């Protein structure tokens, strides 16, 4: 079969919180067959667990937020994406603050220190939610939408009317996750990083962790790391999104100027509409539309 998948061992990573300037201490433990991926804020007494499910999705304005009662978990969605690129099922993500730390604002950090830590296949079926029905959200000219596909591919456009300009396509049939997406960078405009700050937010905001953007030109002088680097960081975005679903796509995305709002808006549509999806495993791993690296 397609087995579950969790950590080999434990994973310690600080960093600094993109929006509040705080440091944060991460560490990813194994979890149970089943368990899915939960944040847990060890900073609080109690302790506050979130599972990172589409249901308690609190604020998507800037990014994505887990939310239970007063206690918030910000910007899970690149280390989701990590998580969803590698196949991992079951994880306990601790953190000290009520931010997953940014690091250089891809996935990439994220992607080597799970590979160093090591994967553990469990011996239960890994569990796949196969989109069976064209599922569209729309808001004005924002489109999201799933179509039923027999292996996961992901396509994204952007619109700005730029310089530095935007569409992409991936396929998980031939596209490495790592080496074409993991390492596309979160973007910015000085425009709305300087009222940001005005507001006393992106206090955590450097060249080291995201591009920053003139009306012209990338200001961050080491350059790009994809010529799509943009397309690509708003792809590895919305894999995390989805990951909110708890289990592997068996199905295509499409997002035409889609963002964390819209993205969530398309779990919920899918979620209620029960013809639209199904749960499968796969026995045989050598009859499965997709496939994952050696754990
Ligand atoms: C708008 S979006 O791109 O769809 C949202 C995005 O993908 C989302 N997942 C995300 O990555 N993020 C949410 C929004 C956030 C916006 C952002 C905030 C701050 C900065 C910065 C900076 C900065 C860099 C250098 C200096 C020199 O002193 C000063 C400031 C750059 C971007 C970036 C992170
Ligand atoms: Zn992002």
């Amino acid at each position: 079969m397609i087995k579950q998948r969790t950590l080999k061992n434990i994973i310690r990573a600080t960093g600094v919180g993109l929006h509040s300037g705080e440091k944060v201490y991460l560490t990813l433990k194994p979890a149970p067959v089943d368990t899915g991926i939960v944040f847990s804020r060890t900073d609080l007494d109690p302790v506050v667990e979130i599972p990172a499910r589409a249901e308690n999705v609190g604020e998507t304005t800037m990014s994505t937020t887990l939310v239970k009662g007063d206690v918030k978990v910000d910007t899970v969605e690149h280390l989701l994406s990590a998580m969803a690129g590698l196949g991992i099922d079951n994880a306990y993500v601790e953190l000290s603050a009520s931010e997953v730390p940014i690091m250089d604002g891809s996935a990439g950090p994220f992607v080597f220190l799970i590979q160093s830590a090591g994967l553990q296949e469990q011996e239960a079926a890994k569990k796949f939610i196969r989109i069976k029905r064209e599922v569209s959200v729309e808001e004005g000219d924002k489109r999201a939408v799933f179509v039923p596909f027999d292996g996961f591919k992901v396509s994204f456009e952007i619109d700005f009317d730029h310089p530095v300009f935007q569409q992409a396509s991936v396929d998980f049939s031939s596209t490495s996750f790592v080496k074409e997406v993991s390492r596309a960078r979160t973007f910015g405009f000085m425009r709305d990083i300087e009222y940001l700050r005005s507001q006393n937010l992106a206090l955590g905001g450097s060249v080291e962790n995201a591009i920053v953007v003139d009306e012209n030109r990338v200001l961050n002088e080491d350059g790009l790391r994809y010529e799509d680097e943009f397309v690509k960081h708003k792809i590895l975005d919305a894999i995390g999104d989805l990951y909110l679903l708890g289990n592997s796509l068996i199905g295509e995305f499409r997002g035409f100027k889609s963002g964390h709002a819209l993205n969530n808006q398309l779990l919920r549509t899918l979620i209620a509409d029960k013809d639209a999806w199904e749960v499968v495993t796969f026995e045989d791993a050598r009859t499965a539309p997709i496939s994952y690296m050696r754990p």
